[PDB]
């Protein structure tokens, strides 16, 4: 039962009727950067006794923040902005929410309703920017709106296939006093029509027979299961069958277990894209097949018969044609199959393990390799080394490049929500904004931000940010000197011409720039460098040994290569596995 | 006679056509942050001998540096990001350009046509997200089209009222060899054929006529002069008519001019304000009527005959209507009535020095006025100083915000194009990437970026990029602690109720947080921090005479107030001139 | 409703479009190509299985044929006057099925549906998704230009025909051999029905005649017709129907036969919209 601030005929604000309407939605964090046109929200926000405010330096950092918290809960982020260029720094991260299908609800203030097209003070047609990277957005027209609106957007964000609502909210609707109705019912009769129904018995049936009738199955796991891990642990149990994992799905089986083939796709281990590759039955829960992990999608998994339960009937046969397909919730799925495999355990005899042995051969002839030069730091050990100081339990967000890729290799994640990383957008200075998103959501947990050079100095300003509110926040700087990423295609595909990749000061071309720990000292964050292999153990433990904030700055070599790599729209017989830029 | 780096019989990559076609149009800098969709223009980029490309460390940086070239020096300035996260850090640039009416070209990479639409990896429907925000925009389809397109966009960017053209160009176009036809003509059948023309002798002598007739006669110049500093200096001789300037106009009249009312509006002095409220003629020459300047729309220039003069029709009567109205280039404008105004001389006999002396009046009993606390560092005086030590001459750029208004109204511009600042979209973190597209566009001049403690942070990162591009550009940070304009409506309107407005580290409050010093430090570039009013000076000329970058953290009392203050949507006789947050 | 529909079945859903595969009913088994091709590759498996497969689905067969001989096509013939099911079973038979057949849009067009044997796709030229009235007129004109050789009837209903009654002058002009079998019933017939069905035969603006001269067949569509230089009839006794209709195919050129029907008419058997099988109706009219 909701206790209001206000009596139930009591007229207030509608700025405080939105807030109200988080705090009905079980909202206690929002990262709200204040401005002219939501100075009426902000004034209500302190008014909330149980909403705590988080401002960050930079609405991009605001929104990425919002996105951290979200994906290491399971509960929506909320970012507010301000009209016009508070809006517009949003953008990035709804986008990059819409593709990675993150919960979120971004609130911008808007100008006053009659101002609207006429080119006023800090207008931005926000919402019509914004249309084709949310999956609904929202422009409040009456103050009566506010609830029903408020309550269809953490609904749509969070329901179904989750992704980003944005709310633009007038400054004038702010201000204008109102009883506001709690009891609306939302507007959403086609969308409530077409959510998928648990899945039938029949289609069940059909795969757990299908897997019966298969040699080489495979499981192809992906974001979608965030919240099955339970129930896919007791399905691998009950079935016997190889996990391999998308950039998303990490997680979500354990990494560090024996029937874990770790990541496919691209950067995928040689012995994941070779199941996929010879499976017979590909079993494909909560994936949709994009290009990084498939490449030629007619040689993808080109003799398998393909199983695709996806909540989203648009991301059916998107790309792949399958045989058998479930448009529903894959932890549904999952429960519903692992009564059936339970019951007939003894009728069904399953054993893959000629197939497991034959993975097994692959996984010992091409395993994940590093190579260690003299005492410089390769930066695969590094993530190891953290990966074992902190027992794999921290919750690990990244930038965008190689280091995204190695921290994704690695580290062996033990649940999902560990692993925060722009997957489908992947927007460079995501890492440290939504470390603080995940620090605040997790106030007892390890994160650490395995961030680039690059993309660590993109959203820098968030440093202030992680003092401010004492946010136990690590920073794992792998820190190349170069834009490593596409450093690497220079030296695969364009003979190592380097086209503004080189992040340091060609003046002082030894030295380390720009220098990290000065950017932690400005904003009070105890820091420290580290370049000999030997001294990198006691620094990460310094590291996490040190409460509160601490940034490490770890020095590679830039000539290193993200392996293996099968090149963009190839097949598996294209896979490359050796070379770097020496 | 344009000499190419390849036969014209020779095919290349479409790429190289682009960068090509860039060259042609005379583009010698570009502001490109490479990623995978625009490698090959990065590829193409090092191939030119005559573009020059600076990498930033944010695009937000690219696009804001592409506007500070832009802006002071009257050539289009080119920005390049990759797909995705990379296009969608230019959507604040592309919206700030748009609402200020700045020549911009951005060139965004992306995915392969045929992955258009499919989810593909960083995509982005950035033609989608920007058509609202940009002048026009294009999706390449072919490489055929890449000389058209180029052409078009930098001939629409530049001509009419200048704004904003986004071109996305698909990865495959950027590969597939060709032979580029720049015969081409362009396409632009309708945009061309509603071209304004010459303004007619009919149009003209009947403003010079209501001038004779006028006898309170206000000039009100915009933006839309920064090409007619002459043609207006000439006209202000021949008539003797007070001049009034908008944010953006600042300059094309000289502030430290016996005739200039300095800046009118919301922060307008009471003087320029005064006038136009009591003018009986109102010469409204390249100015939109935005609500920070006219507030009350019935109020402003009440009893005024108003003459608008504007390149856009859609602007003429769009919020003020007009008694008479021009449709073309003021500056022709100002040349036709230049002759008539000579001519006539002897028989127009115009003296309005009754009003000047009105005015003159409101001037003395009305100035500008700071007040000096203790030693405490007025920030108003702060800028007076810089004006005096660099004797008006230097580029200026500022973030938005209280130092803005003061950066505007205590700094004596002489010429257009020193004043670089975000009027009508007002996006914070403009000011330190402006400057570098200012200083690289005038690689001798003095450029100083007058900025907020809040602004400045915003795109910190963009230190590095002066540094490595060894760009002399002066930071002078206002530091106040606050986000002080949002503080300032806090204590005016909300009883001083903080919502989020301190900067600073509030466990230790009255220390100065974050230390911009030590982001300067990170980057390599000298820096200092002035407390004391006494030594103020000095630190300035220091900062002047310290060869190449130079930040001076300037420490301000935060309980300043922006005086004087039109209440939005208010009156003149609702300024506020006195008061502040003590 | 959909959670009804094929509620025990395995369904095989084989489309060209794959945003239809899974749009409103999810299948098991889904593939998405031209049909024509997966008809051949399929045909091929069974024919080389043939002995191996052994289908044999009579006892399914019979089932089906007992639910058809027990409740097949009905209409009810009264007095003298044209049951519409009728005419149009005449003129299967007067042409064997062969003709190229156009409607308009109402119980006219679902009975032409249910009571003329094709042989052949295209020629059945019918408005099904938009269900545009006015479609069959001008859609006959396209089908006889296209087929010159061919038997071309539009079956009509009078709201439908007279709304692109102006390209009767089209028809003469082109010298098109244009059928119109227009069944007239002095109403919008279908919306008439549901009126009779949902809104106890309340007649919202359905009555097509002169209500001042009630029995009156208004307008007179022979001479719609005639304005036209088309030759024309009209028929009203059940008797004379089967020679009207020879008389419309003997006459070379275009000829339009204006069928007077009793409007009581009901298009049977109905499933309520939403409803499930358990819900059809098979029986009632408007009388
Ligand atoms: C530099 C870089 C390199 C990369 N290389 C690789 C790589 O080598 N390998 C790799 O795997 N990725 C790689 N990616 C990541 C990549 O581009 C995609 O983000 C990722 O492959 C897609 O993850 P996914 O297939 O699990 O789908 P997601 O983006 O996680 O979407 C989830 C899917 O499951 C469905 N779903 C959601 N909820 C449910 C539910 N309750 N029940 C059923 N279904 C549900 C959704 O409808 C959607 O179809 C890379 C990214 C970057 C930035
Ligand atoms: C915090 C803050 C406070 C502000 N307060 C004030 C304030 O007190 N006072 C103030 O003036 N501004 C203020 N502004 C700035 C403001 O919001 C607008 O940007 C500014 O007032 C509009 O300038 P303008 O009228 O010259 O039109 P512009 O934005 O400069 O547009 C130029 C106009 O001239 C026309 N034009 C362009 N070229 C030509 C040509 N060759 N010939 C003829 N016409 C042409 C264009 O079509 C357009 O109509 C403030 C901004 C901020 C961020
Ligand atoms: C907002 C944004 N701008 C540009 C991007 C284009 N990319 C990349 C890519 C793979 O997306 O190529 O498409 S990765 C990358 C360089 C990463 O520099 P680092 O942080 O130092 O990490 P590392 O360990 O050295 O590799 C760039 C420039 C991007 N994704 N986001
Ligand atoms: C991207 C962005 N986000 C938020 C903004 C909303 N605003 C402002 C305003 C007037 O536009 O209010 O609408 S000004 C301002 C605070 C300025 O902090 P400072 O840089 O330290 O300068 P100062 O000398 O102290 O005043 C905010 C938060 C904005 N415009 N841009
Ligand atoms: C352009 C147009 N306007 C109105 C229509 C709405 N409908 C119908 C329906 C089923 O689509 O109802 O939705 S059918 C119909 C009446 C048909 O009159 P008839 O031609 O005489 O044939 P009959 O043998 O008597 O039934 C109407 C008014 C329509 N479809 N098209
Ligand atoms: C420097 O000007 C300033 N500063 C601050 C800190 N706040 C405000 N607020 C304000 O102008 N409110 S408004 O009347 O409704 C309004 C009217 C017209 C257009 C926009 C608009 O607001 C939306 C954007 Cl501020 N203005
Ligand atoms: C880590 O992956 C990576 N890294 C780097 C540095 N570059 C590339 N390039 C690349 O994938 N080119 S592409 O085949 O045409 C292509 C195909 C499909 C979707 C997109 C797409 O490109 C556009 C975005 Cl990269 N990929
Ligand atoms: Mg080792
Ligand atoms: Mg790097
Ligand atoms: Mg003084
Ligand atoms: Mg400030
Ligand atoms: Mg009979
Ligand atoms: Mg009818």
């Amino acid at each position: 039962t909701f206790i209001s601030r206000f009596a139930p005929d009591q007229p207030r604000k509608g700025a405080d009727i939105l807030v109200e309407a988080l705090e009905r939605q079980g909202v206690e964090t929002v990262f709200a950067y204040p401005g002219g046109a939501s100075m009426e929200i902000h004034q209500a926000l302190t008014r909330s006794s149980s909403i705590r405010n988080v401002l960050p330096r930079h609405e991009q950092g605001g929104v990425f923040a919002a996105e951290g918290y979200a994906r290491s809960s399971g509960k929506p982020g909320i970012c507010i902005a301000t009209s016009g260029p508070g809006a517009t720094n949003l953008v990035s991260g709804l986008a990059d929410a819409l593709l990675d299908s993150v919960p979120l609800v971004a609130i911008t203030g808007q100008v006053p309703r009659r101002m609207i097209g006429t080119d006023a003070f800090q207008e931005t047609p926000i919402v019509e920017v914004t249309r084709s990277i949310t999956k609904h957005n929202y422009l409040v027209m009456d103050v009566e709106d506010i609830p029903r609106i408020i309550e269809e957007a953490f609904f749509l964000a969070t329901s179904g296939r989750p992704g980003p609502v944005l709310v633009d909210v007038p400054k004038d609707i702010q201000q204008q006093l109102a009883i506001p109705n709690w009891e609306q019912a939302m507007r959403l009769p086609g969308y409530m029509s077409r959510m998928p129904k648990p899945p039938e018995d029949s289609h069940l049936e059909q795969i757990v027979r299908l897997i019966s009738e298969s040699k080489k199955p495979v499981l192809y796991v992906g974001g979608g299961c965030l919240n099955s891990s339970d129930e896919l642990g007791r399905f691998v149990e009950l079935t016997g069958i190889p996990v391999a994992s998308t950039l998303m799905g990490l997680g979500s089986y354990p990494c560090d277990d024996e029937l874990s083939l770790h990541m496919l796709g691209m950067h995928g281990t040689v012995y994941a894209n070779y199941a996929v590759e010879h499976s017979d039955l590909l079993l494909a829960f909560g994936v949709r097949f994009d290009d990084r992990v498939t490449g030629k999608l007619e040689a993808f998994a080109s003799r398998a018969k393909i199983v695709h339960i996806d909540i989203d009937s648009a991301e059916i046969g998107k790309n792949k044609t399958p045989h058998v397909s479930v448009c529903g919730d894959v932890k549904l799925a999952l429960q519903g199959m692992n009564k059936v495999l339970e019951n007939r355990a003894e009728e069904l005899k399953l054993d893959f393990g000629v197939w497991r042995n034959e993975l097994n051969v692959q996984k010992q002839k091409f395993p994940l390799s590093f190579k260690t030069f003299g005492e410089a730091i390769p930066p695969q050990y590094a993530i190891k080394v953290l990966d074992e100081l902190t027992d794999g339990k921290a919750i690990i967000s990244t930038g965008v490049g190689q280091h995204q890729m190695w921290a994704a290799q690695f580290y062996n994640y033990k649940k999902p929500r560990q692993w925060l990383s722009s997957g489908g957008l992947g927007a460079m200075g995501f890492g440290l904004p939504a470390a603080i998103g995940a620090s605040v959501a997790n106030p007892d947990a390890i994160v650490v931000d395995i961030d680039g050079d690059g993309s660590f100095i993109m959203n820098v300003q968030e440093l202030a940010t992680i003092r401010v509110e004492n946010l136990p926040v690590k920073v794992l700087l792998l820190n190349n000197q170069h834009l490593g990423m596409v450093m690497q295609w220079e030296d695969r595909f364009y003979k190592a011409n380097r086209a503004h990749t080189f992040l340091g000061d060609p003046a002082q071309e030894d030295e380390i720039f720009p220098n990290m720990l000065l950017f932690a000292a400005a904003c009070g964050i105890p820091a420290a460098r580290v370049t000999k292999k030997a001294d990198l153990r006691e620094a990460i433990q310094t590291m996490l040994d040190t409460p509160g904030p601490y940034l490490l700055d770890v020095i590679c070599p830039h000539q290193e290569h993200v392996l293996p790599m099968i090149p963009s729209g190839g097949t598996f017989n294209d896979v490359i596995t050796e070379g770097d830029g020496r």
